[PDB]
C-alpha cells in the first residue's frame, strides 16, 4: 500500500535518530539524553524521558528482530505482518503512552504547543512544521494534546491504508 | 457489566500488591522485587523485570490520578471512561507488552506454564490456578504463549462487558 509503505518509511526516518540505517536501542538511549540536556521539565522527568523511551524499543522493537538492529527493509516487512491482525493492534500502538509520558515534561497529563514543538526539534525536525501536525491531532480544538487524541491519531497513522490528516503524525512524508 | 466490574475489581485486587487498597507505584516495586526473587532467571533480566513492571504505572496508571494512588472506585470509573472509546484502546491494552516482558524470565519471546506459573504465584495465587487460564490463552494448543496470544486473551479480559474464557486472565474472580 503506497501511502502507507511511505508512512511506515517517515517513521523508520524519523526514529532512526543517529541516522546509521538501523533502530536500535542505542536510538532511544541518544535520543532520550538530548531530550533530557536541552527540553525545560520537572527534573524528575528526565529519569521518565529514559525510562520511557528506552521501554519504546524494551518492551515492542526489540520484538521485531528479536534484539538487535533494525533495517529498513525488516522495519516494514515486519510492521506489515503485525498490522494484519485487528486484534493484536495494541503491539503496534503499544508505544504511543510511552511517547506521550516522554514528551510531557510538565508532566500535566496534556502535551502543550510548545512541548509539541520541542518534540519535533529533537527528531531534528524545523519547529515550524509542529503546528500542522498538532492541528491534525487536536480533535476538540482546546490547543491541547491528551493521550486519548494522542493514541487515536498515531493509531491512525499505523493502521490507516488510505490518506488521512494523520499521515503527518511523524513530521513531513519521505 | 456486572461481570465487567468483577473482572476490574479482580485486576485491582491483583496488582494491589501490598493489599492497601491503593495502587501506587510501590506495588510495582514490591512486585518486580519478589518476582526476581521466586524466579532464578539471569543477572540481566533483574533490571528488565523492573523496568517493564513500574514502567506499567510510569506510563499508564499515572494517567489515572495525576500520580497518585489509585483507590478502587477511582479505578472503576477511569476504567470505564477508558474502555468506551475503542479507538483509545491501546491506553488500556498497553501494559500487557510490559507484562509479557516481565514475565519471559528467558528472554525467548514466549511464555512457558513454568513463566506463567511464577507469575501466578508471584501475585498470590496458587499455581494451580494458572492452567485454567493459560489454556485460554493459548489459542493453538502449542503449549507456548505468544505475544500476540498474551494481548488477544489480555485484551478479551479489559474489554469483553460478557463472559468469555478470559475472564481468568488474572485468576479467580473476587
Ligand atoms: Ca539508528
Ligand atoms: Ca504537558
Ligand atoms: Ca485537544
Ligand atoms: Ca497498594
Ligand atoms: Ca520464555
Ligand atoms: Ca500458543
Amino acid at each position: 500500500s503506497d501511502l502507507w509503505v511511505q508512512k511506515m518509511k517517515t517513521y523508520f526516518n524519523r526514529i532512526d535518530f543517529d541516522k546509521d540505517g538501523a533502530i536500535t536501542r542505542m536510538d532511544f538511549e541518544s535520543m532520550a539524553e538530548r531530550f533530557a540536556k536541552e527540553s525545560e521539565m520537572k527534573a524528575e522527568h528526565a529519569k521518565v524521558l529514559m525510562d520511557s523511551l528506552t521501554g519504546v524499543w524494551d518492551n515492542f522493537l526489540t520484538a521485531v528482530a528479536g534484539g538487535k538492529g533494525i533495517d529498513e527493509t525488516t522495519f516494514i516487512n515486519s510492521m506489515k505482518e503485525m498490522v494484519k491482525n485487528p486484534e493484536a493492534k495494541s503491539v503496534v500502538e503499544g508505544p504511543l503512552p510511552l511517547f506521550f509520558r516522554a514528551v510531557d515534561t510538565n508532566e500535566d497529563n496534556n502535551i502543550s504547543r510548545d512541548e509539541y514543538g520541542i518534540f519535533f526539534g529533537m527528531l531534528g525536525l524545523d519547529k515550524t512544521m509542529a503546528p500542522a501536525s498538532f492541528d491534525a491531532i487536536d480533535t476538540n480544538n482546546d490547543g491541547l494534546l491528551s493521550l486519548e487524541e494522542f493514541v487515536i491519531a498515531g493509531s491512525d497513522f499505523f493502521m490507516n491504508d488510505g490518506d488521512s490528516t494523520n499521515k503527518v503524525f511523524w513530521g513531513p512524508l519521505v
